[PDB]
């Protein structure tokens, strides 16, 4: 593990706009200070869909594809007082979790998005960032771009991942 960076570090995007920021997004980018995983399984892709609430939180399920099956998981993000930024509803409800926080830091709504994620999970602090695609695959300079920011968070590019684009269940 690699440590959390303060949050003056991260960004915020500017006049977010939660109804711009709704429906579906691919992870076509991650890189977070955790393990780093040996594998001879290439990652595959995964989905989410933001679902816009009532009371102005996010219901985010991610879709992945798992043995021969998809796999579904969705989390509340409880919007702070600073637009864009979350945390997590029903916190108890997830064996380990005792903090977790979201920070949306760039995106222009309609092709991709950079969020960072950090957390504490068994008293240890996890961070994560994921660049978000409208589609499966992005221009090569926005992903350049996130490896830069992931770089000036102290992440190592050996802990940048951009998973395989799938057909199955992300499509959903
Ligand atoms: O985020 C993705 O798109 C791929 N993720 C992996 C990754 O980031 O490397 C997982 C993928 C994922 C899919 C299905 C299941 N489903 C299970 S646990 N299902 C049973 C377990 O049996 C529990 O409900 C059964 O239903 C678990 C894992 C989904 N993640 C949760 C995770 O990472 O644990 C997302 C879940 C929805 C909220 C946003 C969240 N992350 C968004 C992000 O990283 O950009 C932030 C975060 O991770 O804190
Ligand atoms: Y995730």
């Amino acid at each position: 593990l690699i440590p959390a960076p303060p949050l003056s570090k991260v960004p915020l995007q500017q006049n977010f706009q939660d109804n711009q920021f709704h429906g579906k997004w691919y992870q076509v980018g991650r890189a977070g200070n955790a393990a780093l995983r040996e594998d001879k399984d290439p990652q595959k892709m995964t989905a989410q869909i933001y679902e816009l609430k009532e009371d102005k939180s996010y219901n985010v399920t991610a879709v992945r594809f798992r043995k021969k099956k998809c796999d579904y998981l969705t989390m509340t993000f409880v919007p702070g007082s600073q637009p864009g930024e979350f945390t997590l509803g029903n916190i108890k409800s997830y064996p380990g979790l005792t903090s977790y926080l979201v920070r949306v830091v760039s995106t222009n709504y309609n092709q991709h998005a950079m969020v960072f994620f950090k957390k504490v999970s068994q008293n240890r602090e996890y961070f994560s960032i994921t660049l978000l695609g409208r589609t499966k695959e992005l221009a090569s300079e926005l992903k350049e771009n996130f490896i830069r920011f992931s770089k000036s968070l102290g992440l190592p590019e050996n802990h940048i991942v951009f998973p395989v684009p799938i057909d199955q269940c992300i499509d959903g």
